[PDB]
């Protein structure tokens, strides 16, 4: 129709002109030899990609039979297991190893500290994201209810200063647990003073100098007035603004006016779970954002420029002010039409990512005005976040695929590292396989919540009804498999060389529960966890300096804390479990899950924003909450618990409930009362009903669709 012709391939128009025209100058790429690589790539990559999403269909119908043709009293574990063996779900582990990855910047390989995920189709949010490296812990605490709002500490329209000396104390014993003085507390210093390259505190009645005078790491203006003060805690700087004139400095008793911490150590800019793009004109979108975050030019408002300091010593340096920025491609399963063959087939849209991000990547690592000077990686790695993958051969394709889009870029081998996530069973009980498939280029594990329970439940589907959704989170198999994914990360040598981390705290408002529990997870020995905000991000980073992350990880070295038979407990609920007005809260609760996030999706093209859940908490789930809740329904309706009018019923009376807490946005349309008109109820209840056949119960075939479906509509 309006596509280019490259061989074997009818490129969409917009995609390819916005290649030529805005990804390839600069980087010294020919033009036409890189099209003669995505169409060679393409043809030979192609097939084995196929070849890898029917081994997942082939495994999972042997496993689908292996629970049907029993009866069976519980699961027996022995043949359980020596049957996944026998048919290769379950493969042997290899002899113990160190990864050899090399080239990756100090922010992955050594820095503990938050993460955030943002959608790269919303410019605004991955310009805050990128920003978010350094972030007001003042702001962070006055703002959400970390001190909470109490009879008298109340946010109002203007300042109030009981809850701002709140905000003070608060951030004044941090300090105190943080970068602790010889004697006294921050709590009364009075002033700060540089003097022999030491830092000076001044209390009422004597001065001090650090317990440990090597945090000390800098300082703006004259060392005999700063105007700020530099510190280091756990590798994660903490600075101190200092302004008797502004606002709250006049309050505070040694003019401090706020207190800055490094926050948001780097960010994953999300081209899957969290946007919505189902074709080439959606795809360019996130793409010319992608280009524009590494070229530095982006606008929305623009990136920061890096800080500068005065060394304790005297000298003048430099701390980057942006987040080192991964980009997440889309996993092995999904087509795209932006590239067509003459067949008119699909190509494969994490084929074409890893060729398209990994192309406008290459502006990052080089001077971005095109003058000067920001730059991503300055050690000149690419970094690749790769979901969905199931078992080590997914992930060998993975690394080859890498190996031949550095090939048609130009760039040395392993150049792209890939950030291997662990959110399907297959890959989890083969981890160690997964890391070794990948030893040269692996940068980051990570485990999170949804997505590896939807894998959960589809793949034990017909071994009988599984427990609640909010069961799921503290059942045996997923605690073994946080565990698992520590020690496996830890004994190929991750420590010193590569992230291991935990999921999202996905309850935006909530930031006094996620300070008060979050901090398990850098206790678990985790070197990063996903924030939903720069705001998060900076209340997370406390929890680095309270935890030794570092130290931590040196503790449980050696130790194997989780089992394969922990790992292989499958969530199934006891002899009929539930109330029947629990199983109706639960349905509600799934089913509203559902029509919360698909309305945004289907109707505006929004893959992650503030949902109210059932019971108006603001949740920032990602597309994952669609797989875990649609599975669970259709488990539940696969096994009896429920009935095809109790599905119908709960959709019928959480829809409205979905339109009035979507009131006050201007674009949306409700889908009560006239269901059966509405694109993204049917939507929703497509997931459900169809739920069960779904490849490994993944949404996006149908979202995709329906999305799709909404936009040809729109059309007219
Ligand atoms: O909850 C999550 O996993 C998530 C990632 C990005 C936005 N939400
Ligand atoms: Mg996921
Ligand atoms: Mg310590
Ligand atoms: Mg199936």
């Amino acid at each position: 129709t309006d596509r280019v012709s490259v061989g074997n391939l009818r490129i969409a128009r917009v995609l390819y002109d916005f290649v030529n025209n805005e990804a390839l100058p600069g980087t010294d790429i020919d033009p036409d030899s890189f099209w003669a690589g995505v169409d060679k790539v393409v043809a030979d990559l192609t097939p084995q990609n196929q070849a890898l999403l029917n081994a997942r269909d082939e495994l999972q119908a042997q496993i689908d039979k292996w629970h049907r043709r029993r009866v069976i009293e519980p699961i027996d574990m022995d043949a359980y297991r020596q049957f996944l063996t026998e048919i290769g779900y379950l493969l042997p582990e290899p002899d113990d190893f160190t990864i050899t990855t090399s080239g990756v910047d100090a922010e992955i390989t050594t820095t503990a500290g938050p993460q955030l995920v943002v959608p790269v189709l919303n410019a605004r949010f991955a310009l805050n994201a990128a920003n978010a490296r350094w972030g007001s812990l003042y702001d962070a605490l006055y703002g959400t209810d970390v001190i909470p709002e109490t009879d008298g500490a109340e946010k109002g329209p203007t300042y109030n200063k009981v809850r701002g000396d709140k905000v003070i104390a608060y951030a004044r014993k941090f300090l105190d647990d943080s970068v602790p003085l010889s004697s006294g507390s921050f709590g009364d210093a009075t002033g700060f003073t540089v003097q022999d390259g030491q830092l000076v505190v001044a209390l009422p009645d004597k001065s001090t100098g650090l317990a440990n005078p090597g945090q000390f790491a800098g300082y703006t203006g004259a060392a005999e007035s700063p105007t700020s003060v530099l510190l280091i805690n756990h590798g994660l700087h903490i600075e101190i603004l200092i302004d008797p004139e502004s606002q709250v400095g006049t309050t505070d008793r040694a003019g401090v006016k706020d207190v800055i911490l490094e926050s948001a150590i780097t960010t994953i800019m999300d081209f899957e779970d969290s946007v919505a793009a189902v074709d080439a004109a959606d795809k360019v979108l996130g793409y010319r954002n992608w280009l524009g975050l590494n070229k530095g030019d982006l606008a929305a408002r623009v990136l920061n420029r890096d800080r500068n300091y005065t060394a304790p010593g005297g000298g003048q340096f430099t701390l980057p002010g942006r987040s080192l920025m991964f980009v997440r491609n889309v996993g092995h399963l999904m087509t795209n039409d932006a590239i067509v063959d003459t067949d008119g087939s699909e190509v494969f849209e994490g084929i074409m990512d890893a060729l398209f991000t990994g192309l406008i990547a290459i502006h990052g690592l080089k001077a971005s005005d095109v003058n000067g000077p920001l730059i991503n990686s300055r050690t000149g790695s690419i970094y690749i976040v790769k979901p969905k993958m199931h078992g080590p051969a997914e992930v060998a394709f993975t690394c080859e695929l890498f190996s031949r889009v550095e090939d048609v870029l130009g760039l040395p081998q392993n150049t792209m590292k890939i950030g291997i996530m662990d959110e399907e069973r297959r890959t989890t009980v083969n981890l160690k396989a997964c890391i070794k498939a990948a030893a040269d280029r692996v940068v980051f594990i990570n485990t999170g919540f949804l997505d590896r329970t939807g894998d959960e439940i589809h793949t034990s589907m017909e071994a009988g009804p599984m427990v609640r959704k909010g069961t799921m989170k503290s059942q045996p198999w997923i605690l073994a498999y946080e565990d698992h994914n520590v020690d496996a990360g830890l004994a190929a040598g991750f420590s010193g060389r590569a992230q291991v981390g935990k999921g999202m705290w996905t309850m935006t408002e909530l930031m006094a529960d996620m300070v008060e529990t979050k901090i398990a997870q850098p206790r678990a020995g985790a070197s990063t966890a996903w924030v939903p905000s720069p705001t998060a991000a900076t209340l997370h980073a406390l929890h680095y300096h309270q935890v030794d992350v570092a130290a931590v990880q040196q503790g449980l070295a050696g130790k194997r804390r989780a089992t394969i038979e922990q790992l292989l407990t499958i969530p199934l609920a006891k002899e009929l479990a539930w109330a029947p007005d629990e199983i109706r809260e639960e349905v509600d609760n799934n089913c509203q899950s559902i029509l919360g996030y698909v309305v945004r999706w289907v109707d505006q093209g929004v893959g992650a924003s503030k949902v109210p859940d059932i019971h108006d908490v603001a949740l920032m789930e990602d597309r994952a909450t669609l797989r875990i809740s649609s599975q669970l329904l259709a488990n539940w309706l696969r096994h009896g618990v429920i009935t095809s009018a109790d599905v119908r019923a709960s959709l019928e009376r959480m829809a409205p409930l979905v339109d009035r807490q979507n009131a006050g946005d201007v674009a949306y349309r409700p889908m009560a009362p006239n269901f059966d008109d509405s694109i993204a109820f049917l939507a929703a209840q497509e997931l459900i009903l169809s739920g069960a056949q779904q490849p490994n119960g993944y949404t996006e075939p149908i979202l995709h669709r329906r999305r799709r479906e909404f936009k040809a509509r729109a059309a007219e």
